């Protein structure tokens, strides 16, 4: 099974950047949604939920064939709150309608890292929409009330390691959970990306709780929550290694985010040899816009 990059017919850098720009402006327009965090973190989460139910050992899933947009993906429980994310870009796919499926649904998710302040991410183009019969079942994305063993056995499926796993959980600094998505309850939020999620891990007080879904999740007097995945982090001694090295190196923190969420959002996908290099785009702000 093999999945091979087409970049859309004639289309260079100068029309990716136009998308970009659409959705960066669009994401600085529409900033009340949910209680003025606006729409960054949930893109985020769509980028990474539309790659994250591959699988290295058939190459099933991932970001290739934007599969998101069908019925079985969409309603996975797993996809819960998901459907604002799609709804934020479907204009943007009416303005922009050459663009594939899965590469709108990965470039909102650069363009959103970047417009929250975070690190460039290189971004390739070429991903082809597939048909409804290529739709992986419901169930390959992870649950939130496990452990460190869970949470490592999990992402080798997705070929990440101990570095990569903890890399990325630190997009858990944007956002917050919603009880009615997800049953854990929300804490403290931000819209900006940095590496605080490592910060408060390591400073904060944290409490066993229960939430009104009956689901416990660690929480802190000062207003923040943790998943039980995320408190994994603190509790086995190779990701805690790790967690204290992005604390202390803001940097080092970025490089690596930059990379796993690159190679993340790239999984499955053969890019023949005359493809175009990775594409990095320019922020709003970069341009005077
Ligand atoms: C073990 C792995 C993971 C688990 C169990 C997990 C679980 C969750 C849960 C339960 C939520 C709340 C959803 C809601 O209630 O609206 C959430 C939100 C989020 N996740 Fe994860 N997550 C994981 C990994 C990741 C990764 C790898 C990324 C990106 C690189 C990511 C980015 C986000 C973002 C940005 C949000 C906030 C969405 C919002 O504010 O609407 N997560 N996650």
């Amino acid at each position: 099974l093999v999945h091979v990059a087409s970049v859309e017919k004639g289309r260079s850098y100068e029309d990716f950047q136009k998308v970009y720009n659409a959705i960066a402006l669009k994401l600085r327009e529409d900033d009340e949604y949910d209680n003025y965090i606006g729409y960054g973190p949930v893109l985020v989460r769509l980028a990474w939920h539309i790659s994250g139910t591959w699988d290295k050992h058939d190459n099933t899933g991932g970001s290739y064939g934007g599969t998101y947009r069908f019925k079985k993906e969409f309603n996975d429980p797993s996809n819960a709150g998901l459907q604002n994310g799609f709804k934020f870009l479907e204009p943007i796919h009416k303005e922009f309608p050459w663009i594939s499926s899965g590469d709108l649904f990965s470039l909102g998710g650069v363009t959103a890292v970047q417009e929250m302040q975070g690190p460039k991410i290189p971004w390739r183009c070429g991903r082809v929409d597939t048909p409804e019969d290529t739709t992986p079942d419901n169930g390959r994305l992870p649950d939130a009330d496990k452990d460190a063993g869970y949470v490592r056995t999990f992402f080798q499926r997705l070929n990440m390691n101990d570095r990569e796993v903890v890399a990325l959980m630190g997009a858990h600094a944007l956002g917050k959970t919603h009880l009615k998505n997800s049953g854990y309850e929300g804490g403290g939020a931000n819209n900006v990306f940095t590496n605080e999620f490592y910060l408060n891990l390591l400073n904060e007080d944290w409490k066993l709780e229960k939430n009104d879904a009956n689901n416990e999740q660690w929480d802190s007097k000062s207003g923040y929550m943790m998943l039980p995945t995320d408190y994994s982090l603190i509790q086995d001694p190779k990701y805690l290694s790790i967690v204290k090295e992005y604390a202390n190196d803001q940097d080092k923190f970025f490089k690596d985010f930059s990379k796993a969420f690159e190679k993340l959002l790239e999984n499955g996908i053969t890019f023949p040899k005359d493809a175009p290099s990775p594409f990095i785009f320019k922020t709003l702000e970069e341009q005077g816009l």
